[PDB]
């Protein structure tokens, strides 16, 4: 509360380790579904159902032009690329599991890298 600080980590790298783990998950071979925005001019119902479209491509333009206010913004969009694939994919396909993949990959790095 107001003059009452949490000790607060240093947040000085976050934005250097957020695009290394996003430079990581876009290497990785499963990446393909997700390294640009679905097409919703070629794929049928997508607009109409998925209300907050995301993909790496996305996600790499916010965080070079400074438009996540901290790590967990960033985190939140990652995330929200895997909900997405979840919605509109059977876990029995290969989009299916290449997004149930990505999300494991994701989270340990992310866990590796800022959970001390
Ligand atoms: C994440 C997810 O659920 N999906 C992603 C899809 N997808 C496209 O919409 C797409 C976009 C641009 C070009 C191409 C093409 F060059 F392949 F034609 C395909 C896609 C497909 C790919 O093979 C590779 C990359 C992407 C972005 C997609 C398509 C249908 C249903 C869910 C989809």
């Amino acid at each position: 509360s107001m003059s009452v600080k949490k000790p607060k980590r240093d947040d000085s790298k976050d934005l250097a380790l957020c695009s290394m783990i996003l430079t990581e998950m876009e290497t990785h071979e499963d990446a393909w579904p997700f390294l640009l925005p679905v097409n919703l001019k070629l794929v049928p119902g997508y607009k109409k159902v998925i209300k907050k479209p995301m993909d790496f491509s996305t996600i790499r333009e916010k965080l070079s032009s400074g438009q996540y206010p901290n790590l967990e913004t960033f985190a939140l969009d990652v995330r929200l690329v895997f909900d997405n694939c979840e919605t509109f994919n059977e876990d029995d396909s290969d989009i299916g599991r290449a997004g149930h993949n990505m999300r494991k990959y994701f989270e340990k790095k992310w866990t590796d890298t800022f959970k001390v």
